[PDB]
């Protein structure tokens, strides 16, 4: 009973973007030896877009982990969500949350929009621009935000007035950065998976070195890892594997 | 040449309900004399839904203002928006962006969420609880805002620092207020009309007194007005003006 557990962004897919039919067509022939499954920090909507048509990526993989796995589909089924307030507690919850419009309250930017604060599953996404910007002005912060390290600073702000809280921070966005507690990097997915007796969990990622968001699960003594640089590899690599006499 | 314009909400349907069938046929029948069109601050996808499947809404109606028209669909058409910040310019609308961030870091609620302020075509949308709390939760904010008054204080808060700069608040909705350009009420959508050589421009709706959402478009000068109760007072009000044989 073995897993193969794959990153999504740059592991299997160009970042954000359609999976290559031979790569998908490779996955389906693996999954004739082993269960095949993805985890990524995107929500389900994105990665099914990436993964096929509706909502065949659930059918496609016997697990879809989005949101580092804090939303789960098992098989084509959804599982329960444990969220954010029950883990942290309301407190720690509104205590962040009117950190952010405070310290964002005194940002002056070119432009400012909608949805500065997006509480999602898996983590508070945080955008000073706000999320309801269009395209070009995404692109302006993106620019503007290089100039003045505003996430950087904000970030910086974050950690240090919840220094021991349990709360993390990635930058992974353009206009955003990500507030998560602590072990909801895509280690996450992994205490699920530990109730479904696979011998063996091979994860794979392209983010596999301190800092990168696959460094964790990698790292996880519950994971056999192994570090790609692309979907191509990631191929290569299951082959080897997987298919040895072949 | 008559158009016929119809608030939705109380109007058309039961407040944000699906149309009764009997009520939809005979505006079907009205259409064999008239033109039909609807307005609401709703948005075009609640709007759409309350008043057919899917987008039938445009087809069933020559007209579908939503946002109070600011979003228009012509026979099918959409056309182009003009957005809060070309109105407003971009200085004011962070003014107002940052005043709204400010005073809500302050307020200590049971809970908060995300999404505290909503950027729409219409109007910016300020919700002390953020609009992605759960159904119960809503419930809970509704009951503490009675007692509190938060919404009140902060709208007279606002209106108040922005006094003269052609600001307008309603608090039409339970976990949040609109706040909107003067004449961005349903009148918005009398502009365009009014290009379309229409010899008359019945309007209904059922907020027609003063400080309801109907007043303005009601009362003025480039639309006859009519004040009902419910659907089936609009659907008689119609067959006494336009089926008067009948
Ligand atoms: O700020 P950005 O560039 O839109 O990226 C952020 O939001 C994306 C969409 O929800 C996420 O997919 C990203 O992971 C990130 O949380
Ligand atoms: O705060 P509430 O109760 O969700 O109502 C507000 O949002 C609704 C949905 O966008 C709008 O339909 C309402 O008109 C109002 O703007
Ligand atoms: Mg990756
Ligand atoms: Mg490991
Ligand atoms: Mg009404
Ligand atoms: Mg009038």
């Amino acid at each position: 009973r073995v897993l193969c557990l794959f990153d999504v962004d740059g592991t299997l897919t160009p970042a954000r973007q359609k999976i290559d039919p031979e790569v998908a067509a490779f996955l389906q022939k693996l999954r004739s030896r082993v269960q095949i499954g993805v985890v990524g920090g995107s929500d389900y909507c994105k990665i099914a877009e990436q993964l096929g048509d509706g909502d065949e990526v659930i059918e496609k993989f016997d697990y879809v982990f989005a949101e580092n796995g804090t939303v789960q589909y098992k098989h084509g089924r959804l599982l329960s969500k444990q969220t954010i307030q029950n883990h942290l507690g309301e407190e720690l919850l509104q205590d962040l949350i009117n950190f952010c419009l405070s310290y964002m309250a005194l940002l002056r930017l070119p432009k400012k929009r909608g949805t500065f604060i997006e509480f999602r599953n898996g983590m508070l996404n945080i955008s000073p621009i706000g999320r309801s910007c269009t395209l070009e002005e995404r692109i302006e912060f993106s620019e503007l935000d290089k100039k003045e390290k505003i996430r950087e600073k904000f970030v910086e702000a974050l950690k240090t007035e919840f220094a021991g809280k349990g709360l993390r921070f990635s930058r992974g966005g353009m206009i955003s950065f990500d507030v998560f507690p602590e072990g909801w990097d895509k280690r996450y997915c992994l205490d699920s998976l530990d109730q479904d007796s696979f011998d063996t969990i091979h994860f794979f990622g392209n983010e596999t070195s301190p800092g990168g968001n696959d460094f964790e699960i990698f790292a996880d003594p519950r994971t056999v890892g192994h570090s790609v640089v692309s979907p191509q590899d990631t191929v290569q690599r299951c082959r080897e594997i997987f298919f040895p006499e072949t």
